[PDB]
C-alpha cells in the first residue's frame, strides 16, 4: 500500500527544505568566523544536494552561494586553479544583479587571488594567478615581482576588506532565508522552552 | 539582536528532525533493494550527525540502527575485521530486546560472515573471520576447509534469509519513524499537490 512514487516526491520536498536551512547555517557560520561549523554543514550541503537531481532557478542559486562561499572559506588553502579564482568563476555566473557591491566583491577577490599567494611565499604561483585572471596590469605585475605585499595597493584591495564585503552580501542572503520552513519550525520549538 | 545559543539549539532540533528523516529513508532503501539511494543517504546521515555533540536514548539507537544497516550493505565488499563482522558487534551491543527476531539476525549475520568469504572465494579469511566469532563449531570449520560453500548448513542460513530477516525487523523501525516530523510535513506537501 506504499506509493514509492510519492515518497520519493515528499524525499525531494525534504531535501530542498534541509537545503535551505543548511544555507543559512553556512551563512551564519561563515559571518560569525565558525570555522568549524562552516566545515561541518559545508559537508553536510553538500551530501544532501545529491539527494536532487532536478533544481529550480531559486535551488540552483542556493548550492552556488554554497559553492562561492566555500572557495571563499579554502582561500588561504579535480581544477588547476586556486580556491579564490574558483571563487571568482563561480561569482561572475550567479543569476544575480551587478551592482556595486557585486563590483567591490570581484575585484576584492582578483586581488586577493594574488595577494594570498604573495602571504604565502609562493610568488612564482602570485604571478601563474595574475597571468590567468589579467598600465595598471603592468604596475600590478612590479607589484608582484618586487615581493611588495605590503603595498598600499595591497593595503586597500586586502583580505580583511574582501571578507567584510562578502559577510555584508551573506547579511542579504540570511535575511532572505531566514523564514525559510526548516529554521522557523525549529526556532519556534526552541521559543516554546 | 540575534542570540546565539537560541540560533545553535534551533539548528540541532533541526538536525534531529533530519536525523529522523534520514534513518527513514535509508531504511526504505535498504528495504527495496536501491543501493545507490542507499548509499547517499548515508552520506547525508553521517554528515549530519557530525552537526550533533550531544544524542538522547532515542537518537544513539537511531544512529547505531543506521550504522548497522551500513555494515550489513558492505557486506560482500580503521577496523581489521569485516563489515558483517562490524555489523554483529553493532547488533549485540543496540538497547533493543533481545527477543526470537534478534537471535535469528545474530546467528544469520555470524554464519553469513564466513559464508560471504567462501564466495568470495577467500576461505583463509573465512577461516580467521571464523576463529574471530567461534562439536558444532568442528563441523563448521571442517565445512570451510573442504570449501564446501553450497553445504546444507550454508544453504538454510543463507544471504537471502539474513536479507529477509533485516528487513523484516527494518520494517518495525520503518513503522516507528514513519509519523517523524519532516516525513510527515513532507508528505502532506506532496498530497496538497
Ligand atoms: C577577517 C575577517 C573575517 C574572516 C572570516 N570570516 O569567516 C571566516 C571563515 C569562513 C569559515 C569561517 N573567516 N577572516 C578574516
Ligand atoms: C568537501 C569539499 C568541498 C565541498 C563543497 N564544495 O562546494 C560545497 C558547497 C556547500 C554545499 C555546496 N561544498 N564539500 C565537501
Ligand atoms: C537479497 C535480498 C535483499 C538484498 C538487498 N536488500 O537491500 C540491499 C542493499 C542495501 C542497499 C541495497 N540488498 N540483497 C539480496
Ligand atoms: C562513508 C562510509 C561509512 C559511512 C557510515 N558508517 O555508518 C554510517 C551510518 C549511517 C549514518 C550513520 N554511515 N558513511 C559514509
Amino acid at each position: 500500500e506504499e506509493d514509492a512514487g510519492l515518497v520519493a516526491e515528499a524525499e525531494a520536498v525534504a531535501a530542498g527544505w534541509m537545503l535551505d536551512f543548511l544555507c543559512l547555517s553556512l551563512c551564519r557560520a561563515f559571518r560569525d568566523g565558525r570555522s568549524e561549523d562552516f566545515r561541518r554543514t559545508r559537508n553536510s550541503a553538500e551530501a544532501i544536494i545529491h539527494g536532487l537531481s532536478s533544481l529550480t532557478a531559486c535551488q540552483l542559486r542556493t548550492i552556488y552561494i554554497c559553492q562561492f562561499l566555500t572557495r571563499i572559506a579554502a582561500g588561504k588553502t579535480d581544477e588547476r586553479i586556486t580556491p579564490l579564482e574558483s571563487a571568482l568563476m563561480i561569482w561572475g555566473s550567479i543569476e544575480k544583479e551587478h551592482d556595486k557591491l557585486h563590483e567591490e566583491i570581484q575585484n576584492l577577490i582578483k586581488i586577493q587571488a594574488i595577494a594570498v599567494c604573495m602571504e604565502n611565499g609562493n610568488f612564482k604561483e602570485a604571478e601563474e594567478v595574475f597571468e590567468r585572471i589579467f598600465p595598471f596590469k603592468s604596475k600590478l605585475l612590479m607589484i608582484i615581482s618586487q615581493k611588495d605585499t605590503f603595498h598600499s595597493f595591497f593595503q586597500h584591495f586586502s583580505y580583511n576588506h574582501m571578507m567584510e564585503k562578502i559577510k555584508s552580501y551573506v547579511n542579504y542572503v540570511l535575511s532572505e532565508k531566514s523564514s525559510t520552513f526548516l529554521m522557523k519550525a525549529a526556532a519556534k520549538v526552541v521559543e516554546s522552552k
